Formats: C-alpha cells, sequence, structure tokens
C-alpha cells in the first residue's frame, strides 16, 4: 500500500498561534536554523544568537537588504524611505541624514523636548482623577509631539483632531500591513478575493495627502540659516546638489518611517509596562519606593535619574525582552551568495531573525517567561547587569534601530513622571489586560483601562 503524492508541506498549521513562538518550538527537531520554500522564494529562520550576530553584524552588508511585499510597497511608497527600503544609495542616504538629525538635539535639548510634553500628560491625566481609562491616546499625543518637534518643530495643541486622524490612519496601516506578523508563509491574499491593499492604500493616501500639506507650507518657511530639525537637514542636503534621491517622495517617506516608529513603538512598550505593573504589584510597590527614595517630591525626574531608578531601567530591559516590538525584526535579504553557520545562504534569499527564540533561550535565561526585572540587576541591586548576550531588542548593525536612544529616554521619562504622581490601579471591575499580546508588524496589546488616582504623598508634596 502506497504513501499519496505530496505536492505541498508545511511544518505547522497558518494562523495557529504566534509565528514567532511556532518558529521557535520548530527548532526542538530542526535546530536552531532552518529554511522554507515558498514557490520560489526560500525563507531562512534564525533562533541562536550567535548565528544571529553573524547575519547582523559579522556579515551585517551581506544580509542588509530587506524583501519586497505588495503592502510593504503601498506604506513606502515602492521602497522609498528606510525601515523597507531595500540596501542602496537612497536607504544609506536617508539613513545617514535622518541619524545626523538627532545632534541637533544633544544640548532644544531633547531632554527638555521630552519633558515637556510629559508635563501636559500628566496635568490631563490628574483630571482624571478616580477614573478607569484607556491611556492610550493621551500617550500616543506625547510622542507625537516629541516626533513632531523633532521633525518641524510644531506641536499640537489640545484637541486639535488632526491628532484623531492620525490616530485613526495609524491603526487602519497596521492592521492591514499584515493580518498577523509581516512574515507570513503563505501569500493568503494573493490568492483569494480581499479588499485587504485597497484599504492600506486608502490610510496611505490620507497620511501621504497630509505630509505634502506640511511640506509645501514648509517651504516657504525653510531657511539654510537655520538647521533645526529633520526636514531642514533633508532640504539641505537636496540644494547641495544625489539630487534624484532626496526628491519630495523620497523625503516624505523618510519623515513617515520616522514619524510611524516614534510614535507605534514607544507607546506600545508604555502600554505593555503598564500591563505587567498591573499584573504585578510587588514590582510596582518597589518602583514607587525606588523613586520616593531617590527623587522624592522635590522636582519632576530628570535623564539623570538613570543612576539612582536601577529597578525601572531593569523593568523597561525586561519588557523589551518578553514582549518585544519586533519579535522577529523586519525581515532581511541575502544581497550576495554568503552563508550562515557556514550553510549556504544564497543571493536574495530572505533571512528573518527570531528574537523571541533569543529572549526566550532557557540556556540563555532563567524562568524566560517570567517577568523579572531583576535578572537585568545584581543581587544587591546596586547597579544594573547584562545577564545575557542572547538580546538585541534595538536590532544590530546596518539595519539597527535609529531611535533607541530617543526610544529608551522617552520610556524612562514617562514611567518615572506617573509613576511620581500617580497611584496605577485594577480598574473596578477587577479585570486585567491579556498579556498575550497581538502580533502585527508591531507586537501590541490588546487595549485595556487603569485606575489612576493623584498620589497622596504627591498631594501633600504641594
Ligand atoms: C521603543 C522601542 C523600539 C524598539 C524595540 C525598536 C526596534 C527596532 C528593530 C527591531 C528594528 C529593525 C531591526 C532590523 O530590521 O534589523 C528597528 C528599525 C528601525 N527603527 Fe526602531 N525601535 C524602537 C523605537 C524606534 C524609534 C523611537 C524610532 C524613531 C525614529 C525608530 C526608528 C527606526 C527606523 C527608522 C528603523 C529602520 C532602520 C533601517 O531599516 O535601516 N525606532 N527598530
Ligand atoms: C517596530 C519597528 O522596528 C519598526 O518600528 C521600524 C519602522 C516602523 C514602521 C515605519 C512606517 C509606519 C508607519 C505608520 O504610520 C504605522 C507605523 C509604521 C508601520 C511603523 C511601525 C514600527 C516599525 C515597523
Amino acid at each position: 500500500l502506497l504513501s499519496l503524492p505530496l505536492v505541498g508541506s508545511l511544518p505547522f498549521l497558518p494562523r495557529h498561534g504566534h509565528m514567532h513562538n511556532n518558529f521557535f518550538k520548530l527548532q526542538k527537531k530542526y535546530g536552531p536554523i532552518y529554511s522554507v520554500r515558498m514557490g520560489t522564494k526560500t525563507t531562512v529562520i534564525v533562533g541562536h544568537h550567535q548565528l544571529a550576530k553573524e547575519v547582523l553584524i559579522k556579515k551585517g552588508k551581506d544580509f542588509s537588504g530587506r524583501p519586497q511585499m505588495a503592502t510593504l510597497d503601498i506604506l513606502s511608497n515602492n521602497r522609498k524611505g528606510i525601515a523597507f527600503a531595500d540596501s542602496g544609495a537612497h536607504w544609506q542616504l536617508h539613513r545617514r541624514l535622518a541619524m545626523a538629525t538627532f545632534a541637533l538635539f544633544k544640548d532644544q535639548k531633547l531632554e527638555k523636548i521630552i519633558c515637556q510634553e510629559i508635563s501636559t500628560l500628566c496635568d490631563m491625566l490628574a483630571t482624571h482623577n478616580g477614573q478607569s481609562i484607556d491611556i492610550s491616546f493621551p500617550v500616543f499625543v506625547a510622542v507625537t509631539n516629541v516626533i513632531s518637534l523633532i521633525c518641524f518643530n510644531t506641536s499640537y495643541k489640545n484637541g486639535d483632531p488632526e491628532l484623531n486622524v492620525i490616530q485613526n490612519y495609524n491603526e487602519g496601516i497596521i492592521d492591514n500591513l499584515s493580518k498577523d506578523s509581516l512574515v507570513d508563509l503563505v501569500p493568503w491574499l494573493k490568492i483569494f478575493p480581499n479588499k485587504t491593499l485597497e484599504k492600506l492604500k486608502s490610510h496611505v493616501k490620507i497620511r501621504n495627502d497630509l505630509l505634502n500639506k506640511i511640506l509645501e507650507n514648509y517651504k516657504e518657511k525653510f531657511r539654510s540659516d537655520s538647521i533645526t530639525n529633520m526636514l531642514d537637514t533633508l532640504m539641505q542636503a537636496k540644494m547641495n546638489s544625489d539630487s534624484e534621491l532626496l526628491s519630495d517622495n523620497h523625503i516624505l517617506t523618510t519623515i513617515g518611517d520616522i514619524f510611524g516608529a516614534g510614535v507605534e513603538t514607544t507607546t506600545s512598550v508604555v502600554k505593555w509596562t503598564l500591563a505587567f505593573l498591573l499584573h504585578n504589584p510587588q514590582v510596582k510597590k518597589k518602583l514607587y519606593e525606588e523613586i520616593d527614595q531617590n527623587v522624592g517630591f522635590s522636582r519632576t525626574p530628570t535623564i539623570s535619574d538613570r543612576n539612582r531608578l536601577l529597578l525601572l531601567e531593569a523593568t523597561i530591559r525586561e519588557v523589551l525582552r518578553l514582549r518585544p516590538v519586533a519579535p522577529m525584526l523586519i525581515p532581511h535579504k541575502a544581497n550576495v551568495d554568503s552563508s550562515i553557520g557556514e550553510f549556504a545562504v544564497d543571493k536574495g534569499t530572505e533571512v528573518i531573525i527570531n528574537l523571541w527564540a533569543l529572549h526566550h533561550n532557557e540556556k540563555e535565561w532563567h524562568q524566560p517567561d517570567q517577568f523579572m526585572p531583576e535578572r537585568f540587576l545584581n543581587p544587591a541591586g546596586t547597579q544594573l547587569i547584562s545577564p545575557s548576550v542572547s538580546y538585541l531588542p534595538f536590532g544590530a548593525g546596518p539595519r539597527s534601530c535609529i531611535g533607541e536612544i530617543l526610544a529608551r529616554q522617552e520610556l524612562f521619562l514617562i514611567m518615572a513622571w506617573l509613576l511620581q504622581r500617580f497611584d496605577l490601579e485594577v480598574p473596578d471591575d477587577g479585570q486585567l489586560p491579556s498579556l498575550e499580546g497581538i502580533p502585527k508588524v508591531v507586537f501590541l496589546i490588546d487595549s485595556f483601562k487603569v485606575k489612576i488616582k493623584v498620589r497622596q504623598a504627591w498631594r501633600e508634596a504641594q
């Protein structure tokens, strides 16, 4: 009796469980690296830090490409900008210029931009004293203004409805960019009739029309005697012509990515962090203790307080380990024939770093499924440590994050100001937020509510 002919085989069920974890599980059987073939495209998944750091650092330039996807094409305006651009003259240029802008805020000192918007954030939330709210939007607004000040030296006032229009198309872009993660085994959208690409174009259209209107008004304001933000930095480079690489759509898309990443990543990590603290009251109590001890109520927190607020800095590290924004980074592509761990990797092959597998490796972490900020501390709790090398929340090499500094400061300051001033409790229905998460292009958390009350100790101190 014979075996049925086999036209196709996949090692697990499509759309069942999170991709990054299904890949991780396969490693017990196939080892830390393996490949899957879709028609002609071959995809290699890496789940070990030594191999990951080969792909990202030791051979960074080799694997610095991006694959082409229908949805990403629409959002990136055919592979322009930075994040979804292939490695090339345009990518390198805009990446450089974008990185260069960050210099213009080193001592408009970045900390003062951030703390400005946090103060407003905390004043908003004080009004909700005694109520249970979703804190998504108020935080969205804060970081939106920071990135806007950095990009255009403009910020939105309370009640500007353009903020809600931005919130709307950001949710829509994310919803349709990918069903779950960016890594789909089966290309379903090319198979069955669906309105997915249509919907994406509509959110992206609105986002684009809005950015054109910011550029055109700004062409009047631009003066080479003043370079204070990203758009100046980009218009300056243009007039020094590379001219093909700095067209209006090229500039637009780059700001697009920066605006996108600067808001959706930090907002998500704030919501995830609050969520973990709701589930872990002991840690939260010790966070209050810590900040009461080392900051008190005499002033508002500052970047210098990272030296003192070590438990907080560790909590932040731990959330980025447990719930990385991008548990599989953004996909990479081999630009040339190369290798990984002495296995051959052909040019044009897709290479995915399973950061989830790195962050949950049992041999690299003690109880990796557990929220344990202590792990980034010495036993005494007197300084931060780096307990595993299998830890790359911001990536590494050519394609590494370029907002890590901005990111880390935003996260630290927001959490510090909030804990200084607010009791953050489980809402009256006693519902806790599911920590399972929702894997989109960003690893999101189900929306949830938190009971906010101004701190008794903060009150007295007035
Ligand atoms: C807050 C937590 C954040 C995390 C965990 C994070 C993480 C990452 C990761 C994993 C990548 C891709 C790595 C790869 O593909 O090899 C990336 C790329 C990128 N990030 Fe961040 N990010 C964060 C915040 C930010 C912020 C605040 C900005 C502000 C501008 C930003 C801008 C970018 C850009 C433009 C890229 C694409 C770089 C390229 O492809 O050349 N990110 N980030
Ligand atoms: C988590 C990461 O590493 C990445 O941060 C680096 C680039 C980020 C894209 C940039 C373009 C964009 C525009 C929007 O308005 C929706 C938000 C996105 C999709 C935004 C999400 C997080 C991304 C994918």
